[PDB]
């Protein structure tokens, strides 16, 4: 079971994930300078230019560790913004999205 055609297959699961987040606020760091107090309550920000950076400096070598930093950008926008506001709904439904394109990932890595 080989390294180099694993990362391949989350690089393109990782552009599947960006292209789910039309708006792309999602796919850098949450502007500290936007929101001062993120860090607050937020222990450890994510977003998939830094998962991107994790890939390459193979820091994902199984697919759940990939999948968990994934639950991260959602989790930290559902703890983060209220229920009420469109970001909130956004993470809802990169939730759904995601996990549907997860779940396909998943199953084409174990053909491997
Ligand atoms: C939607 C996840 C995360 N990203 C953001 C990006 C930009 C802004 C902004 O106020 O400009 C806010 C957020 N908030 C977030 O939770």
């Amino acid at each position: 079971m080989q390294l180099t055609p694993f990362l391949i297959l989350l690089r393109k699961t990782l552009e599947q994930l960006q292209e789910k987040d039309t708006g792309n606020i999602f796919s850098e760091p949450v502007p500290l300078s936007e929101v001062p107090d993120y860090l607050d309550h937020i222990k450890k920000p994510m977003d998939f230019f830094t998962m991107k950076q994790n890939l390459e400096a193979y820091r994902y070598l199984n697919f759940d560790d990939f999948e968990e930093d994934f639950n991260l950008i959602v989790s930290n926008c559902l703890k983060y913004n209220a229920k009420d506001t469109i970001f909130y709904r956004a993470a809802v439904r990169l939730r759904e999205q995601g996990g549907a394109v997860l779940r396909q990932a998943r199953r084409q890595a174990e053909k491997m």
